[PDB]
């Protein structure tokens, strides 16, 4: 099995990312829906951003979404290839950040409410095997996303 070696995170630190999401993957249409309701119930707001979303108005809705099904799939997709990247992920956070920032205008502070999301759906879905130590590795690898592609918004243009 090749060494890879990571940055800012211990390889410890990327072995419990890195497990934890071949566990999302596993179930990745599943995942996403409750990543996305969970983000769209605690910060609403977010809703507004998904243009085929934006009129559910209940769970039951967004269960049934076909169109949300989809958004979860590319966001947790997206976020798994970032993440195995183990920090060496420049070139994948530029064409990311040119439409986040220029297009669909995310603010970094949404990317901080998806984390939550996303740790709170992981909690919920594996309450057996996501301890303190696998939580803090998850919080570390996407506060370390989240900083790498604030400073990429500023070099396209965009504070975010
Ligand atoms: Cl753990």
């Amino acid at each position: 099995n090749l060494y890879f070696q990571g940055k800012v995170l211990s390889e410890g630190e990327w072995q419990l990312v890195l497990h934890v999401w071949a566990k999302v993957e596993a179930d990745v249409a599943g995942h996403g829906q409750d990543i996305l309701i969970r983000l769209f119930k605690s910060h609403p707001e977010t809703l507004e951003k998904f243009d085929r979303l934006k009129h559910l108005k209940t769970e039951a809705e967004m269960k049934a979404s076909e169109d949300l099904k989809k958004a979860g799939v590319t966001v947790l997709t997206a976020l798994g290839a970032i993440l195995k990247k183990k920090g060496h992920h420049e070139a994948e956070l530029k064409p990311l950040a040119q439409s986040h920032a220029t297009k669909h205008k995310i603010p970094i502070k949404y990317l901080e409410f998806i984390s939550e999301a996303i740790i709170h759906v992981l909690h919920s879905r594996h309450p057996g095997n996501f301890g303190a130590d696998a939580q803090g590795a998850m919080n570390k690898a996407l506060e370390l996303f989240r900083k790498d592609i604030a400073a990429k918004y500023k070099e396209l243009g965009y504070q975010g």
